[PDB]
């Protein structure tokens, strides 16, 4: 009749705080976990509920647990942008460079959402920039796919490889084309990316840029390819 | 030559520079590369008067360059409304379709144009336009995030399940790319969790294969929410 763990789950779910506490000194499972193996501490770092992941951590909750993919309280919370609460989890013990069941890290969520500031963080307490699974989508294939511009400024000036393949041999390029981010398209062209690339199957950025319907973009790198008079 | 200046002067909205190199007899139908004119031009970066003044100087409404994009189409790309509702009462086709089929609407709903979206939709826009054969305008939407452009195309009967010519779903395009509350609005509407593209690849599969996990998780629990 007492299934306190799922009501302390669902309140946490929902950032309702006292409701949290009060089953908490009842005695509710602070290490409780629902279907995915998620406990009340990731949710409140999805959630940017700062005080309340204070109150957990102080309780004894696990700051380096893992749900049933892999993924960490760190990776949520940087996930969802909350800067101050990505800086508390690592100042009390959290790995900045652990991983998850497929290889991807914090820092590759920070920059799939296009979070600047917070990869900037990230990075200056010692992330990896070209951190591939092995080799897999780098962060610069999340921000380009994205269309997040002054990101992918921030990544390349921090000298990611603009040139990086993924499992099937794409480059920035194609994913900025296959999305059609013209100037996005257009900042990549002018730092040198390779125009000419072909993936695992052949195809070029104009390829993709034609089979996803987007010919502006296309327009854009024909006359890339083509600018020359004499 | 004066060509390319008249091209440059419609791509920089100087307007009385139009009037001038028009008057000393460039063709106001004249082509780049590309095939682009200077209502194009006028059109992609939305000067109004100056699309008034060409209109009235002879400028064809209809013309397309070399993959078939109309001057409506870049307007309703850049998201000029008040252009595109000049544009549509002075002949401009509504449903023009370059040389794959794609539609202004198309290019509203791929950059995220809520109020463009909705004009075109009142003026008589076609909100499935290439269903079931190609991307539709809720593919766009949905590959990029749109969340509240989503909702419209769905109240007004978007297709949640027209496959593109590789069998990918609007559920495919959100769970590859990574937008976690597109896929749960999808998946309350009723998207189906189990289509498959040409690959065999379900949008839980390409959630694994892009690095979302968080997107997987969602779609790890509707799998088994609903094992019917």
């Amino acid at each position: 009749s007492m299934d306190i763990g799922k009501k302390l789950l669902e309140a946490a779910r929902a950032g309702h705080d006292d409701s949290v506490e009060v089953l908490l000194k009842k005695g509710a499972d602070i290490n409780a976990k629902d279907n995915v193996g998620v406990t009340p501490l990731h949710l409140a770092a999805v959630n940017g509920h700062l005080e309340l992941v204070k109150l957990l951590l102080e309780k004894g909750a696990d700051i380096n647990a893992t749900d049933l993919f892999g993924l960490t309280p760190l990776h949520f919370a940087a996930t969802n942008g909350h800067l101050e609460l990505v800086k508390l989890l690592l100042e009390k013990g959290a790995d900045i460079n652990a991983v998850d069941d497929v290889g991807v890290t914090p820092l590759h969520f920070a920059a799939r959402n296009g979070h600047l500031e917070l990869v900037k963080l990230l990075l200056e307490k010692g992330a990896d920039i070209n951190a591939m699974d092995m080799v897999g989508p780098t962060p610069l294939h999340f921000a380009a796919k994205n269309g997040h511009l002054e990101l992918v400024k921030l990544l390349l000036e921090k000298d990611a490889d603009i040139n990086a393949e993924d499992h099937f041999g794409s480059t920035p390029l194609h994913s900025a084309a296959e999305n059609g981010h013209l100037e996005l398209v257009k900042l990549l062209l002018e730092k040198g990316a390779d125009i000419n690339a072909r993936d695992k199957f052949g195809k070029t950025p104009f390829d993709l840029a034609i089979d996803n319907g987007n010919e502006d973009i296309a327009e854009v790198l024909q006359k890339a390819a083509r600018s020359h008079h004499h």
